[PDB]
Formats: C-alpha cells, structure tokens, sequence
C-alpha cells in the first residue's frame, strides 16, 4: 500500500480543529497529540508554502467541497517535506458538513 497519514477535523467548530490523527501523522510530522489536537493543521505550513495552494484549500473548506493540493510542509524540527493533501468533507444527511478528513502523502520521493 501507499504510505499515507489521515486526520479528522471538526467542521462544526469555526477553525476546523483536528480531533483525530493516525499514528503515522504524528510520527511523520514529529508532533504529538498534545500539540496537535484542537488545532487547525496549518501549523505544518511555513516559509515556502505556496499561499495560492493554501487558498484553494481555504476555498474548498468554505464551499464544503473536496480538494487535492500539493503543499510544502514542515516537520516539528523544521525540516520540509512535500505533502500531497486530499481533503474530503463528511456531510450529515441534511447536507451540512460535519467533519473534514484529510489524507496526507509524503511525496518528497
Ligand atoms: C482535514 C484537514 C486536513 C488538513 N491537512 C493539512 C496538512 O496536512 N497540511 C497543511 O498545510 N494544511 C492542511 N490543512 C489546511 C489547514 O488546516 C487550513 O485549512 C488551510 O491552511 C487554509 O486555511 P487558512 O487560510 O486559514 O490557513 C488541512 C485542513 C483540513 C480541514
């Protein structure tokens, strides 16, 4: 299988904080749950992250749509990796967005 990590963000809170992350997410990024849970995942961004790709995710989240972007991200120790990020909205039967799920793939290669 393709190596990847997975997270769940709560779309019922205004800033889409993370409520769950797979073990690989913590291992890959170097952050622990104490530093991650309850926070928006944007802490992974840094100097070289392309604001235009970030904008795409921001837009997809506001519209409740899925989106896939390639983003420069940084580990806790400050080292970079290329992240192919797919975000999927999870909707309740009334059509409202409850959760976003994110799949990260380290495509640094
Ligand atoms: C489920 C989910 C997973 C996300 N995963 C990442 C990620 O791995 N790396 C990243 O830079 N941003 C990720 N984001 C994007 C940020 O959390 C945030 O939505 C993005 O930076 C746009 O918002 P902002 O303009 O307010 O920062 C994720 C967002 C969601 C909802």
């Amino acid at each position: 299988g393709l190596r990847h990590t997975f997270v769940v963000a709560d779309a019922t809170l205004p800033d889409c904080p993370l409520v769950y992350a797979s073990e690989g997410f913590y291992a890959m990024t170097g952050y622990g749950p104490d530093e991650v849970l309850g926070h928006n995942c944007r802490f992974l961004q840094g100097e070289g992250t392309d604001p235009k790709e970030v904008q795409k995710i921001r837009d997809a989240i506001k519209k409740g749509e899925a989106c896939s972007v390639r983003l420069l991200n940084y580990r806790k120790d400050g080292t970079p990796f290329w992240n192919l990020l797919t975000v999927t909205p999870i909707k309740t039967p009334d059509g409202r967005v409850s959760k976003f799920v994110g799949v990260q793939v380290d495509v640094t290669s």
